[PDB]
């Protein structure tokens, strides 16, 4: 992926945040440096002890007051260092977001048709946040990491040479599943349709065995590097016992310098294997900055923001376009316009008819800078756009279209868009200006009515009355209108048009007119044409061509229960690695007691003795590490088995609730196919991680917890209280050791919907507004994001300095306990031992949990799998509404539907065109069952559908598409996959080949039928795709085909022989068609013409052409 170094993270820092960084930076070496000098001291310590074992109270104190120093000096810098870090994040990332949404708004919209909103919104947010995380702590933690390492080898190099310190001492897998969850995702339709749930569910399965069995192998190799790396520095161990024992006897070094400088040795290696995640998530952020920083980065040649330009003030309108020449950005290669010109002098009515979306909103899009021509002059009042600047040239033009959005504030905030001087007096006599919402809401506040995301949602009349008044406030010279009359109610349009037409005494305006509403109204129309001026004409004049006037129609979480009521089958790996896990935390405290007795019987002059002693426990040792290893690699094992398993379990389950339900379901973005599959993909490891692990760290905590107890109430009551008083006080040092994000939510949706309406927020040049409105609504998260930080900071350094505290008082009770001698020294060393040796997952394993739980326990709209219903005999093909209705169920708030009654029987070749748009593959969908009825019935030979067997009505019709989607196997299974209910020989795939004209193609390639496809072998062309997907439809033969826009969106060749495919399969079956040409209508049955959403046809093609019939308008 793009990196870039430092360099291009802390680019934006200024002098105060430099020097809080540098200080951060000293600090954070401070608390470096004190890390290995408290085990020099510990080591100092222990040899004190030793000597004092065969003088000791004022070391004792003077060790106490250095383990205070330490505590408070890791307390003040621990604290300055994390709150100094996250004070630089919080500032950077506050500058980060201003300049972010400053280039937002400033780059042109031609950046956004290149960008999804959606997609940039995630990207900023998320790459932001990632940006904070790791600039301000993770940097601390890695600076202070590095500064350790090198500290403690500085250490070891200056003192105890050792001679050199000895030396110096599922993507893979998951791919597969992964390639089959996308195609069945992706081709959910043609997946469900041919009732391929099993043989993909099966698929998926063998994916799924090969995955864990490869999960398996992991979890062996990286347990067995574990072990390895524990016998390794067991190892170590008994080496650098070994090397100290040679020394003694040969009295070179001192006793504990070597323990000393191994501690150091080790904790630095160990250190260094820290940073690794720490670093990780640093490389992490560093390309979510990069991705941020080249965002920022860019200047593109159209700018709103740029003061250079010409500002005149003698403006009264004057369009010019002069062979004005654009190609689209995001598809240069179209001629969306070519050669356009056109006059629009002040105060006159001209608007433009044509083709439907080639040359409506070029020309508005156009005169607002959207896009700069790339050939031709577009000129002002005898000035060109081009010396004239952005801002006033916007400024001036009143633009409206027909999607009517409205900001998420007041109507009186709303209209303050207009302009910034518009007070009580101005909003309401501009409101009176409106002339058509005179009246109000309820809450008679008088434009004070909060109008959020839904608090008093109003229809589409009211919308654009609003938007038009928040236009009129800022009287514009010039006003644009893109088919102002368009998705509105029957009541509306004459509203809004007397209301334009009060508008239009004294200005300029060009409405651009398409539809039915009205093509009249204007006093001159022009013709454009693919881009291109026809001509320019009055209305009555534009008659003579009788083309253009006459061609109109006159969750809830769990504490892990379920997650164990699931792997209660695995009582032998779940059961064995609890086992393992309590035999481990019964060893740590055996490890240090054992450890305790090594270091301290030192005290031994004599040399037969001290070498069987140290040769014996070194021998023990090794023989610890071990079972340990042995221990580690079993747990590791069972834990990697109980977790693939569950994996494997709870992919196979959200697979199967998926296939059982609905179609529609997947159709909001939630369940998009590609988060769906990410979610497939993190959620299920992530449970996996969790469960297990949590079971096995409570349980050796536990048993840590428990040994210490019994070893301090076997040495003393003293000793009991001294446990309590440090390992269990520790515990909230150990364990809580470890929103603004919400409360940023509020300003991301605020920046959801300016860039989502980036085209109105640009129409008002309300890009400072905007941006202001953000600052003040992100000031209260900066505030508490650096509240936030201060109690973190405390939070951590308290718990840092706890260690040392409780080190201190260890002595406390010491000094008493050898003076008033209660004890042997041994509890001391016990308890010192212990404690230094003892020194999220869970979190976000719960919430993929719920959701995998929430996921498969839903209750479709109509279960697909389930088998409840009728399997009738032999279907003949007659489908009948009885006044069926439907409601898109993603958005009610559009009807899609309002009655049905639609008529086909055995042999019916009833033709559907579904020109207007509204419903094209609504009424295929119906049919497949993919959405319910909202009302009516859909009778089959007597028989309705609701209580129906959706598997056996699904295996009975075939279903054409527009997108041919093939799988990614031999073109013999693709084939075969027509047919899920029995096996398929060649000799079927033979004959569907024969029926769709492509053996000519296949009988020259020498693979054949078992061609491979996919991207690397034999590509195929949209036609060929296209056959062969016929092919596979065909294969069963069914009684009733639905095709949709079969010969469209391909080849103008190859639309000729894909219709003869067609017409030799609709030989003796009824056949629904979709078709956009009427090429294929011409020689058809009956015909059913799609307007509105609603059948106005059912009868014969002659009869059609007879009367009139839309298709004679229609034509082109």
């Amino acid at each position: 992926l793009p990196m870039v170094g430092p360099l291009a993270l802390f680019r934006f820092a200024d002098g105060k945040d430099i020097v809080l960084i540098f200080m951060g930076t000293v600090m954070s070496v401070a608390h470096g440096a004190v890390l290995p000098l408290m085990c020099i001291v510990f080591g100092d310590m222990t040899d004190s002890f030793i000597k004092d074992s065969m003088t000791l109270q004022e070391d004792m104190q003077s060790f106490a007051i250095y383990y205070s120093i330490m505590g408070f000096v890791v307390l003040v810098a621990a604290y300055m260092q994390v709150s100094f870090w996250a004070l630089a994040a919080g500032r950077q990332v506050r500058r980060i977001r201003k300049l972010f949404f400053h280039r937002i708004m400033q780059q042109d919209i031609g950046w956004f048709d290149v960008n999804e909103t959606g997609e940039l919104n995630t990207r900023l947010t998320d790459d932001v946040y990632k940006i904070q995380e790791g600039i301000g702590d993770k940097v601390g933690m890695l600076i202070q990491a590095f500064s350790t390492f090198i500290t403690s080898f500085i250490i070891g190099f200056v003192k105890g040479w050792k001679l050199t310190l000895v030396i110096l001492a599922e993507q893979t897998a998951y791919a597969k599943a992964g390639a089959v969850a996308e195609e069945v995702l992706s081709a959910i339709r043609t997946v469900f349709a041919f009732s391929g749930q099993d043989r993909e569910i099966k698929r998926y399965h063998k994916n799924l065995e090969d995955a864990k069995n490869m999960g398996i192998k992991k979890a062996i190799s990286a347990n067995i590097a574990m072990g390895f790396t524990f016998l390794m520095i067991y190892l170590s161990y008994a080496l650098a016992f070994w090397y100290g024992s040679i020394l003694i006897m040969s009295k070179e070094y001192t006793i504990g310098t070597v323990l000393t400088v191994f501690f150091v040795v080790l904790i630095g290696a160990f250190t260094m294997g820290q940073t690794s995640p720490n670093i990780q998530s640093f490389a992490s952020a560093r390309g979510a900055a990069h991705k941020v920083y080249s965002i920022i980065d860019n200047q593109p040649c159209i700018d709103s923001y740029s003061d250079a330009g010409f500002k005149p003030d003698s403006i009264k309108g004057n369009i010019e376009f002069r062979n004005i020449h654009f190609n689209y950005p995001s598809r240069p290669d179209v001629k969306i316009l070519n050669n356009m010109s056109l006059s629009v002098k002040s105060g006159q009515t001209i608007a433009l008819v044509g083709s439907s979306g080639c040359g409506k909103s070029t020309t508005i899009q156009l005169l607002q800078r959207f896009y700069d021509p790339q050939e031709g002059s577009v000129s002002i009042d005898t000035h060109d756009i081009r010396s004239l600047n952005v801002r006033y040239l916007r400024e001036m033009i009143g633009v409206v279209s027909q999607e009517p959005i409205l900001f998420a504030t007041t109507i009186a905030e709303n209209i303050k868009y207009g302009r910034p001087d518009v007070t009580q007096q101005e909003i309401e006599q501009a409101a009176k200006e409106a002339n058509a919402y005179d009246f109000i809401m309820n809450l008679p506040d008088k434009f004070e009515t909060l109008v959020g995301d839904r608090g008093t949602q109003m229809s589409g009349g009211q919308k654009q009355r609003i938007a038009i008044a928040r236009a009129l406030v800022r009287n514009p010279k010039i006003l644009l209108l893109d088919e102002a009359t368009s998705a509105l109610d029957a009541e509306s349009e004459t509203i809004v048009q007397a209301a334009l037409d009060k508008v239009r005494l004294g200005r300029t305006t060009i409405v651009v007119a398409h539809r039915l509403s009205t093509i009249r109204n204007a006093d001159v129309i022009a013709g454009f044409h693919k881009g291109d001026v026809i001509e320019l004409g009055t209305h009555s004049q534009l008659m003579e061509k009788q083309g253009v006037y006459y061609t109109l129609v006159t969750v809830p979480p769990v504490s892990f229960l379920k997650v164990m009521r699931l792997n209660l089958s695995e009582w032998p790996y779940m059961a064995l690695g609890t086992f393992c896990a309590i035999i481990n935390g019964m060893m740590q405290p055996l490890f240090a007691v054992i450890f305790s007795k090594i270091i301290a019987v030192f005290a031994e002059p004599n040399q037969e003795i001290v070498r069987q002693k140290s040769e014996f426990f070194s021998l023990m040792f090794a023989a610890i590490g071990g079972v340990t290893f042995v221990t580690m690699f079993l747990q590791g094992f069972c834990f990697g088995k109980s977790g693939e398993l569950l994996t494997l379990k709870l992919r196979l389950g959200a697979f199967k609730s998926m296939m059982r339900q609905d179609l529609g379901w997947f159709d909001n973005p939630k369940n998009s196919v590609g988060a769906l599959t990410t979610r497939l993909a993190t959620d299920a490891a992530q449970v996996q991680g969790a469960t297990g692990v949590r079971m096995a760290t409570l349980a050796q905590n536990i048993a840590n917890l428990g040994t210490s107890i019994i070893i301090s109430f076997v040495y003393g009551w003293e000793l009991t209280l001294l446990i309590l008083s440090v390992v269990p006080i520790m515990a909230v040092a150990g364990s809580v050791q470890m929103e603004d994000k919400k409360e940023l939510e509020k300003a991301g949706k605020i920046a959801t919907e300016a860039i989502e309406n980036i085209r109105t927020v640009a129409s008002l040049t309300r890009e400072p507004k905007f941006e202001s409105l953000y600052q003040e609504n992100l000031h209260v998260p900066y505030k508490n994001s650096q509240k936030k930080a201060h109690v973190y900071g405390f939070t951590f350094s308290f718990s840092q300095a706890m260690i040392y505290f409780a080190y201190a008082g260890c002595f406390r009770f010491g000094a008493w306990l050898i003076k008033e001698g209660r004890m042997d020294a041994e509890g001391v060393y016990l308890v010192i031992s212990a404690v230094l040796f003892g020194a999220p997952n869970y979190a976000k394993a719960k919430m993929s949990a719920s959701h995998l739980m929430m996921l498969m326990n839903r209750e479709p709209a109509i279960d697909n799998l389930s088998e409840e219903g009728q399997s009738p005999d032999k279907f003949d093909g007659n489908v009948r509404f009885e006044g069926v209705k439907f409601n898109y169920p993603s958005r009610p708030e559009v009807p899609i539907l309002r009655g049905l009654n639609l008529k086909v029987s055995k042999g019916e070749t009833l033709a559907l065109v579904g020109s207007s748009g509204c419903g094209k593959s609504t009424t295929i969908q119906l049919l497949e069952r993919f959405y319910d009825p909202m009302h009516g019935k859909v009778e089959l030979d007597g028989i309705s559908a609701k209580q129906l067997n959706i598997h056996w009505l699904r295996s009975q019709i075939g279903i054409v598409s527009q997108e041919p989607v093939l799988f990614d196997c031999t073109l013999a299974e693709n084939i075969a996959y027509g047919d899920n209910s029995r096996t398929v020989t060649l000799e079927e795939i033979q004959a569907a080949a024969k029926a769709a004209n492509i053996h000519s193609f296949i009988e020259n390639l020498p693979q054949g039928y078992d061609t491979q496809a996919g991207d690397k072998g034999t590509q195929l062309s949209g036609g060929q795709k296209q056959r062969i997907a016929i092919a596979r439809a065909i294969l069963r033969n069914p009684k009733l085909l639905l095709l949709d826009e079969a010969t469209s969106a391909l080849d103008t060749e190859s639309e000729k022989v894909v219709q003869e495919a067609l017409d030799q399969a609709s030989r003796g079956r009824t056949c629904i068609v979709v078709a956009h040409r009427l090429s294929t209508i011409q020689n058809a049955d009956r015909i059913a013409v799609f307007q509105a959403g609603v059948v106005v046809e059912q009868g014969t093609h002659q009869q059609l052409l007879a009367k009139k019939g839309i298709y004679s308008m229609l034509v082109n």
